[PDB]
């Protein structure tokens, strides 16, 4: 399976600065559950913004730099690489490599993030006109996790 794995907001903002806008633990928490024990593909920047490889899952890294070749990640220069990777594959992002797969994949897991904030990346547009709601689940709030958001896993019609 070829999946999307995003958290937007009401706007479809993804970014600002490298980083995401908000402080949601209970997103990455969503993320461990999914993604723990398979494989995330991700561009350049989210790698460098993330630092270090996610422990205890796959860590594939999508650029042009063939000098790349970092401890406990794979690099890959094409897109094409992608259908090679066995198992659930998770695209993790950043914009580019979303706007590149979104019409690839088999479903999507976003965390809609219920409010409005200053962005420069975005997720790109899409319609439920074209996507399934296998199924919708309100998140938590509490004082470690105070923005409203909801998770969503949308299968292509
Ligand atoms: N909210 C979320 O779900 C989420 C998730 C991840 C990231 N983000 C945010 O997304 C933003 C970063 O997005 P971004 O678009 O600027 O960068 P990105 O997608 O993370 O990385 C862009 C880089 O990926 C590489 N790349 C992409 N497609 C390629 C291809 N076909 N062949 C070779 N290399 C390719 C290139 O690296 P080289 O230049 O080295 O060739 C490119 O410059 C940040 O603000 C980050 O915080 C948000
Ligand atoms: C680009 C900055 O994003 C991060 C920085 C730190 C951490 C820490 O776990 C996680 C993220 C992060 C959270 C994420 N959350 C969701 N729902 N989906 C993603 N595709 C995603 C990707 C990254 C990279």
């Amino acid at each position: 399976t070829l999946s999307i794995l995003v958290a937007h907001d009401l706007q479809r903002v993804i970014g600002f600065e490298n980083q995401l806008p908000w402080h949601l633990p209970n997103d990455l928490k969503h993320v461990k559950k999914l993604s723990t024990g398979h494989t995330l593909v991700m561009g350049r920047k989210t790698f460098e913004s993330i630092g270090k490889p996610l422990p205890n899952r796959r860590n594939v890294v999508l650029t042009s730099d063939t000098s790349f070749n970092v401890e406990g990640v794979d690099v890959i220069h094409s897109i094409e690489d992608i259908y090679q990777l066995p198992g659930h594959v998770f695209i993790f992002g950043g914009q580019t490599l979303f706007e590149e797969m979104i019409d690839k994949v088999d479903d999507m897991y976003i965390t809609v993030i219920e409010g409005k904030f200053r962005g420069d990346t975005f997720f790109p547009p899409y319609t439920f006109e074209d996507w399934e709601v296998a199924s919708s689940v309100e998140g938590k709030l509490d004082e470690k996790n105070t923005i409203p958001h909801t998770f969503l896993h949308l299968i292509r019609k």
